[PDB]
């Protein structure tokens, strides 16, 4: 019943985001057509999705129902026709849209970075890999509260496996990807840590397009792109230290980007370090 949303009570307000396969929009859900209603975010598959995209969409909805964390977008229910995913409305939107138009100090960024690590440490503990950990998928509720907002590429990791074998896709976030994902198509929990390293780089660069990983890696050059990127990352080459980033944080990022996945810190490890770093800055 509270998980049941009828189309008849859903009024589209605006668009919230769009990926290759899905679409997120803001709706007002008012069953009493008065004012005691609520704002919800409604995710739907776009027209033209393959059978494997539809079966994965069922798994995604099941995944979000399973996840309960202060730093994970709350599942609210479904809208059945095809199926639409109903979630809570996280008002300030994504950090990719938020940061270039806002004033957020270093201590606040480090708080966001710590909360991402908290939700991510819970995700891994629930035996799931995210695979799309970037600033566009982290949502801001208020100046003190972030939520991992999209699980489109999330996957369960079987019984005693430390990695998940992935399929070659031209749609995948290549510049957020660890070398083991690009060369061997292997996604470990450690591969998400690498993406967190890239996410932290994005926050410290205010999600400025001119300083983006895409632009910096293009400059660093001097599937052919993926091939040259793997050599770059194996040579030991990394993203530059952002002007604003203190050396201890750049170290944290570099540890997150250790070439060998086993050597990278765990999300459970990152939470205290970041809490300290955030506490130190003010
Ligand atoms: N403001 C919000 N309240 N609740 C939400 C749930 C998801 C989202 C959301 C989450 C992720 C994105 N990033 S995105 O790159 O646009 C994207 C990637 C994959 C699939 C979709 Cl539909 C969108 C954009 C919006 C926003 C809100």
């Amino acid at each position: 019943d509270p998980t049941v949303f009828h189309k008849r009570y859903l009024k589209k307000i605006r668009d919230l985001g769009e990926g290759h396969f899905g679409k997120v929009s803001l709706y007002c859900y008012d069953p009493t057509n008065d004012g005691t209603g609520e704002m919800v975010a409604v995710k739907a598959l776009k027209e033209g999705c393959g059978p494997q995209l539809r079966s994965g969409w069922q798994r995604e909805i099941e995944i979000l129902r399973t996840l309960y964390h202060e730093h994970i977008v709350k599942y609210k229910g479904c809208c059945e026709d095809s199926v639409q995913l109903v979630m809570e409305y996280v008002p300030l939107g994504s950090l990719r849209d938020y940061l270039p138009r806002h004033c957020v100090g270093l201590a606040q960024l480090l708080l966001f970075a710590q909360q991402i690590c908290e939700g991510m440490a819970y995700l891994h503990a629930q035996h799931y890999i995210h695979r799309a950990l970037a600033a566009r998928n982290v949502l801001l509720d208020n100046d003190r509260l972030v939520k991992i907002g999209d699980f489109g590429l999330a996957k369960a990791v079987p019984e005693g496996h430390e990695y998940y074998r992935v399929r070659e896709d031209g749609d995948s976030p290549v510049f957020w990807y660890a070398p083991e994902c690009l060369k061997e198509c292997k996604f470990y929990y450690a591969s998400d840590v690498w993406s967190f390293g890239v996410t932290l780089y994005e926050l410290l660069t205010y999600c400025d397009s001119n300083q983006s990983p895409h632009t910096k890696f293009t400059e660093l050059i001097g599937q052919m792109t993926v091939l040259r990127l793997t050599e770059l990352l194996e040579r030991g080459e990394r993203l530059p230290r952002p002007d604003r980033c203190p050396c201890e944080i750049y170290h944290l990022m570099k540890n997150c980007w250790e070439t060998e996945a086993s050597f990278r810190p765990t999300f459970q490890n990152l939470v205290p370090i970041l809490q300290t770093a955030q506490e130190k800055y003010q």
